[PDB]
């Protein structure tokens, strides 16, 4: 339930399911199972619809139904990750050789990043850092969601960090996930961004990124104070869904009471005139809504 009313002056235009066309300042809006905009009576919100992509709205448009559809999205493969570690410069060497992803004591630190393929599986892919020697980490790779994928024997990259214990190379390598029931792998660029070597500290892994998600559930909507509608997702992007259209007429006096705050156009109020708020004849709404699904 939306509440966007008007204290000023401007009216929404409305249509019932026949298409005729009607006016209120009331702004008590419920979302139906049609995706539309409606008032008490059912008569559908109108605005400009969005096109293109991106998505955006046009000023050659024609005023038709506000809708807030209501398809899913796809899922997401995942094509960037980010892992930022803090290294010990003091730290050893590990003795025990060779590297192992189940010998704790053949590596210097363990990281884990989960990442998703297109059928939106989450792999869970774990990074090992290995001193091989001063200022130099080797790094392995394993995606730990599938039983098929080999043992790394071999580093996916080595950091090289300059006397100042900044990252100087090997901060950006290619990785491909495993397999999991049957669906294509991920490939994605890891990048190792502001890991740093410290003089001394413990080894430590400050953050962690990636692009992908599950085809998963979202979030809220809104109207902003220019009457757009826009839809706000849980991947971390917005979508717009339409932008409300406000009407005046030469004579407001000439219009047709229809019972509440309700109006129709006749002759003597003359033809609606067209626009939105914040532009030309209309002022902004005065806030707008922000309400959750």
């Amino acid at each position: 339930g939306l509440d966007v009313a008007i204290s000023q002056n401007g009216f929404f235009r409305l249509v019932d399911s026949n298409g005729s066309v009607f006016y209120s300042r009331n702004g008590q809006f419920k979302l139906d199972e049609n995706r539309n905009l409606v008032n008490m009576q059912g008569m559908q919100l109108t605005g400009y619809p969005a096109t293109g992509t991106p998505p955006t709205i046009q000023q050659g448009a024609n005023p038709a139904p506000i809708t807030i559809p209501n398809t899913l999205m796809a899922a997401k493969s995942t094509t960037t990750a980010s892992m930022q570690i803090n290294l010990n410069s003091t730290d050893p060497v590990p003795s025990k050789t060779p590297f192992s992803v189940s010998d704790a004591d053949s590596y210097n630190k363990k990281g884990t990043v989960t990442v998703y393929d297109s059928q939106g599986n989450a792999h869970d892919m774990n990074v090992y850092f290995v001193k091989t020697k001063d200022n130099e980490w080797a790094v392995y790779t394993h995606d730990s969601s599938d039983p098929a994928a080999t043992a790394p024997t071999t580093a996916s990259t080595t950091l090289k960090f300059n006397e100042n214990g900044i990252l100087e190379s090997g901060g950006t390598v290619n990785i491909t996930t495993g397999t999991i029931n049957g669906a294509t792998a991920a490939t994605f660029s890891l990048s190792f961004l502001n890991s740093m070597q410290q003089n001394t500290g413990a080894n430590n892994i400050v953050a962690t990124n990636q692009n992908g998600y599950k085809p998963g559930d979202l979030v809220s909507y809104q109207i902003n104070n220019d009457g757009t509608v826009v839809g706000n997702y849980s991947n971390e992007q917005e979508q717009v869904l339409g932008q409300i259209v406000l009407a005046n007429f030469a004579n407001n006096e000439g219009l047709a009471s229809q019972g509440d705050n309700v109006w129709a156009a006749t002759q003597a109020s003359g033809v609606a005139l067209l626009g939105t708020a914040g532009s030309g004849n209309f002022g902004k709404l005065t806030n707008g809504a922000l309400e959750a699904s």
